[PDB]
């Protein structure tokens, strides 16, 4: 009796008022028996000219596609973007361009390890993709609910990411992999102390924030830049559940949040985010304590205040899932004027892994997927072909550039900001910067100590599976952030281990 | 200059008159410069940021896709079919509804053994696909320009591609390979008798005959069935290029049937055909000489003359040849009712191939794009999702039938004919059947004096670069069809032999 | 300390005195540093020339392949197949032939509806797959824990899954589409009653038996056919989980039977199959009360006794799960001499089946993958090319039959058996063919009264969910099979619906 | 009395010295009994389904095909070895030049450019010469043409540039006005496109034709010092080209002239060799260059910049599966063993990216799998895992994660690559205006007489004739900016076909 275990009662209020459909082939033949297979008499084998069957069956046998290698679990919206406050001294970016312009978004939420039939509530860095669809062309902004990851430099990304899938021969999540990679790589502590907080388990995907977490860059129209941070707090309020609700509700309904955000778009309450911006101009980022470009570090509030910018609302549920949400593309890369990537490590490597596995898990050309089109923007280019090709493929419009009959051409309203660089190419080690200093202003400035001693229960509710050689590296890590923090969860490994 | 030389000039002359496009990425994004590459410094290395540059170069490493694994040569077009006799008595078609009549068409020639950058005038069969968007969805008359093949069980047809191709070591024409296979099947005589007659090279694609060469079967209104040919020649004329011309156009215009069609197209020139039908009874049947089903043989026109039923006409170029023409895809299986399949085996193996093929060249939805779209009919079943799922997949309506909600519904007008069959399932040894009687005829009737010389002269100049005991049993199977068509081959080859 | 979590440290232990490898590149080229990328100085953009980020990025991308369309989540494990009876009267199968013949092979455990990441000790069949890498190819028996199946159709096969899996649009599980369908194919009592009972939540793998479930046909050295049903039952007993352990086990470990079973093989507890089998003859085959060709129907066993054959025994683990499980593909059409398929419509349409989805979930060459190759028997064809062709691709032998240079040649021996049917050409209606009378002799004589109150429970318990009027109909038909049946279970419904 | 790859079918046969015949198998190794005709109900009935065997061998007839290569679609391969003779050390430490004899198997592939896999060979057009080293410190691919130099020297032309050369995208033909507006609008093309439109257009075959890597490269020694060189090796067959007249006709009398002529080469013992050479230049001369040393659009002059010698290049074992063997060979550029590196040309800077992207759709994601690919004389360790098709063992239990302390593959600094200073403004630089004409005029005045000045100027008019008159204005007037003589007398012509 809920919107979600009605839709196909309501899809049928419409039926009824009609007739049926034929129904028919993928060619579009009528079928005249679609229940009993062709065969020789009642008791005889099944027949090749049954082309009914072999149409319907090669079509059930080719659903899947791959899911995404990570974010397979997840959840799609649709709903605006819709501007508030003048940012334009920022970025001459069209989707800011004036109070009250409202821009078409896709969003789809999700978890990072479990695949498409995990449970929703676990602990897990939660997804929050948003996609705009702008007149400059689609803006991805592929945050996700925190504003920190655990590394910073991109080629530690696919260990990181095998640490904390399957062991490749038991297919069983190990937690000697998931702590032996985070104890010898101690930038993590910070997002692994804000993973084992309570924002760990979110109520849902409407009781959370979403963080852009890279430091991007702005362009007005002047030419002049400065560098940002993208945030968005829900309006809804932070809700989480506390490990016992979790792991109920885990086996009680793994789609826990597909059916949260589906029933709650359903009955008019639409969730919606606050959208804001920090700003740090180059002589600041000069003059920051720390890489401004390190993603295991956030801008502190006070000397980088969120300036407020607009508002993301969610009001329509996905028509059909596949279609609109697992085919879904969200690209980082997909950047237009006014916005430009930074040069933090981890969004470089990222401006090619997103197309690149999209080619592979999609298709070639996967932008033309309907809810990857930018269909508020007129493309026209000289690429051709590809498999799957849909629409005219531009016709019989000219194929090379420059050319001298009338193709399209290129403007310099859309071209980059220059920035000045110095040194080797090379490859410099990142694996020393501060692993520490802004973790401790975690543990003891933005927690009280029942959420320290839960963080520290977290923790050692999970590392007491692993080798104790690694739970004295693990530890070792958390001493040099606080020696509260290491103590108390050296105390609850000490329980475990007997 | 031609119309096809113009093309381009043509387009500037529609188009560029107004302002030139943006040029834009994949995503719809400006671009600025799409001259210069990023780099640091004028002599310094790329940037992964320069995402401009990756995303036209990945589209342009995946344009290509397998081309078809025969007739991966040919050329386009599109039109129209029109009714002009009533054949209702015959079949209940909805594309023979009434005479008037008019169904859009797509079409598209081919040779067959070479491969996409092989010459257009070279002696081969040459494929004759003929695509009716029909109410009833699409129907595939995938014919070619001979009424028979040189094979009648399909379990041959891939080693007969293979000995038609490159030898697999070599990568090179084996001729070893072509007369080894053709004198150990010498149910290959008709049709390769039809091969190095004149009608080997026609004149282009608009001065041959097309047919759909198996035995098909018609149903009525009334449930009733006949046995029935398509055949559709041609109203420019039958013509055919000499050894020399086709030679010498094979180094001027490997392109000869491409521009030909085309250009005839553009200047109004549009070619057209007599569609016919040859009608069978199931009585007459029984009383055949042969295997009525046997795809080495013809109806004799005496005993089974044509009847007219309409016209093809092919009044449109394509567009874009890659998503037209590369993409179009042809299934023997789909035949909307009132037209239905008979046993023969070839066609009862090309009922499962095609399709099969299409999901590996093109894709598993390889029927939603475009010209392979049933858009004059409304496709509506329980297939869903696949690789590139490009239609809206059917939106929210039940996936499962039978189905309490509305959903599709078969239709009981829409099921098959129903007869009995007689024997044990086993594979039945076809290899001898007559293999030389209507050869006989079509060397000492259908031929002259003048025919059967360049005919022998023309097996000749291929057979002779195969070894001796090769030319010998060819030459038994020739001899056993007529004394004179062995003997006059054999003469030419002592000369070569020499 | 059980072997499963131990797996690395076991592995390291291996090493130990060997120096670690050299880190690679895909092709070969020796890693400086794979934990930082190339900057043009230490806070500049990344750079192009970093390939080994680039190939190791890009095959990170590509590590996820369609999962299963359906027994997604699964275990794998390899042992051998041992001959302990003389069946040899009934079987020329090599793989029968002398007492004591050892035949290695592969089995992969599964349940059917959930996805990747979904878990085991659920509601659900249990795909128990058993391939016999013989001297004559390969031999798949993919079997399940039941000798019966929801349907008897294989075209009712996509819609049956439809119903079990997510709803099209909300992406949940449905009960309106899991009962509607059920509720209207009463065919679905028998196995639906098997479903529900104790039987329905093994207590992991080795607890459980497996069932050819088809009728298939044996063929011995003489010409001479029977029918047959394939039996291998547990030693280790049959045992199973109550919803109460299987809900608190899925949450605890979702992998509960892969980690069952890797550590019973890794500890020396190898679990062992009696493998038995039920011989028809064709004269019985007539006089047979019902269809013996019917999937929903057993064989009774006072009629058709269990004769043994020999014994299955899994003594290994895979040592890459992706490699070794994952990749596995069975097909219930790899058959040796003496041994067919029955005129079992579902064993028909599942013929054509798997080798189709594994040509897509795998790729063409799907049998080049060494789990998959045949590496007992000699292949030796004429099929070539492919995607990604891995061995000698059969070097370069004449790729056409027949030929006349000594390449690979059929043997007569291996014909298949040759019966005659009778009848017409059609699709016959199965949907009333007896669906009540095995299933109340399961409620009356094969279970005791414990099971009916749990049978009519686990059944209650889910039809709760399922609207008004589809527990009407399906009240309706359990009344059919038996009305205490029914009105156990409409006594349980209206406590739920209240 | 045939050549031998006339009998490559007869010489198989006998290579089986009555052995019997192997057993026609399924995909899955079952015997067939009778693959000559398919299963039916009764001798006039209909196809039965439970026919596993026609349509196990059916279906993968459908898939027999993978998509051809973007560009160099047709082509031929043979293998063999390169032999070291001189002393390199002093720049390069690459472990194939380690010691002088020292042997390296190798793999190459010959082609063309613009054809696709049905094309004629000897048709006018850059000849692919692709050579892949299996060195034991992995694969080196050198992915060469016949010609040192290109046409365009910004890889975001490349695509534009293809498609130019390619069919028109509504006629599925050849466009004159796609092939000579491009090169008018980029007179960069100027210089090669001299040497396509010369005689060393069409080669006879591919024994008789030079290889270079084009491109400047990188060599780092022992030490760490580098230096920027230049990849050539020299046939010691000589140089031979075909006629305009006698390419025409061998296109239509043998389309598949230069497969056929290397692989009977091979097959009669009459083994081609390349003489293997470096041209090198210091950083202080690179910088004291007249043009940009990265410019693939210029050479660097034999006289300021002389060949030295390294050793030779060998084929002698013809392929046994051509599709296996070369159809899915796949080059690299990016596959360079330490001691060789890229320099920052812009045109081998695109080329890291595009060729494992493309191969990784060409072919599919693991095709370093497939043998010819495999670096087969380094053992391959890594924390790569799955993907598609994936051959081997997928590295068995080892840990897939690194860091790690379980004692998997490990990272050794003396591989780590070399180090260069760079300083600028990160931005697209312009280059189009760079030098188009200087070498171009030395090549038409000096590398070439009279008579050879002639036939490129007439093979040029033979085909910019069938371009619109406003294409050939713009293009001769780049022809005259390398010389007025070039440009008169290609509009001499122009004006002779116009008529
Ligand atoms: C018309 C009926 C059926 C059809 C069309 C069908 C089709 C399929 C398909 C397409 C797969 C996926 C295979 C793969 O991707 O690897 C599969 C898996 C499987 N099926 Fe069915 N199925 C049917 C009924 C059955 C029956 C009757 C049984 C057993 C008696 C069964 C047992 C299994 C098992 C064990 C697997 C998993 C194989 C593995 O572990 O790789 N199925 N089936």
């Amino acid at each position: 009796r809920d919107p979600a275990s009605d839709q196909m009662q309501h899809w049928k209020e419409q039926r009824a008022a009609q007739k049926a459909d034929v129904l028919t082939t993928g060619a579009g033949n009528p079928v005249g028996d679609k229940l009993n297979v062709i065969t020789v008499g009642p008791r005889g084998p099944l027949l090749v000219q049954d082309v009914v069957f072999t149409d319907e069956m090669a079509h059930f046998d080719r659903e899947r596609i791959p899911e995404r290698v990570v974010h397979a679990k997840g959840a799609g919206a649709f709903g605006y973007f819709e501007v508030t406050h003048d940012i334009t001294k920022y970025s001459k970016a069209k989707v800011f361009e004036h109070i009250g312009k409202k821009t078409p978004i896709a969003v789809r939420f999700s978890t990072v390890a479990g695949e498409s039939g995990s449970a929703d509530t676990v602990r897990d860095p939660r997804g929050f993709a948003v996609k705009f669809y702008t007149e400059d062309g689609n803006w991805d902004l592929v945050g996700n609910n925190t504003p920190i990851f655990f590394i910073r430099d991109p080629i530690l990304f696919p260990s990181f990411i095998h640490s904390q899938k399957r062991n490749p021969q038991t297919h069983l999540k190990d937690p000697d992999m998931v702590w032996d990679f985070w104890s010898l790589r101690p930038e993590s502590l910070h997002q692994v102390s804000f993973l084992f907080s309570d924002r760990g388990i979110p109520d849902g995907h409407r009781h959370m924030n979403g963080y852009g977490s890279h430091t991007f860059k702005l362009v007005n129209a002047n030419g002049e830049a400065v560098y940002c941070k993208f945030h968005y707090k829900t309006d809804q309020g932070i809700k989480n559940l506390s490990v016992e609700d979790a792991a109920r509700l885990s086996q009680e309904d793994p789609d826990y949040g597909i059916r949260d955000l589906f029933n709650a778009i359903a009955t008019g309450k639409y969730p919606s985010w606050t959208f804001y911006i920090q700003v740090m101009t180059f002589n600041q980022a000069e003059t920051f304590p720390f890489n401004p470009f390190d993603l295991t570090k956030v801008w502190p509030h006070k000397d980088y205040p969120l300036i407020p910018v607009g508002k993301l609302v969610l009001n329509r549920n996905p028509v059909n899932y596949f279609a609109e949400v697992e085919q879904i593309a969200f690209d980082p890369s997909n950047m237009p004027p006014g916005i430009e990537a930074s040069p933090d490590k981890m969004l470089q490597g990222r401006l090619f892994a997103y197309p690149d596995t999209h080619r592979h898990r999609l298709g070639p050309n996967y932008l033309h997927i309907p809810v990857n089109c930018p269909y508020r923007a007129r493309v026209a280019n000289y690429q051709r072909d590809g498999p799957m090709c849909m629409q005219d493929n531009q016709g019989g419009a000219p194929n090379y550039y420059p050319n001298s009959f009338g193709a399209p051409e290129q403007q310099p309203s859309a071209l980059e900001h220059s920035i000045q660089y110095s040194g080797e190419v090379r490859r410099f080690n990142t694996a020393n910067d501060d692993n520490v200093t802004q973790v401790r202003a975690f543990y003891v400035n933005v927690l009280n100590e029942e959420q320290r001693k839960r963080l520290c229960e977290n923790i050692a509710g999970h590392l007491k599976d692993a080798q104790i050689f690694i739970q004295k590296k693990a530890v070792k890590n958390f001493t040099e952030v606080h020696p509260d923090y290491g103590s108390h969860i050296q105390a609850l490994l000490d329980k475990y281990n007997a």
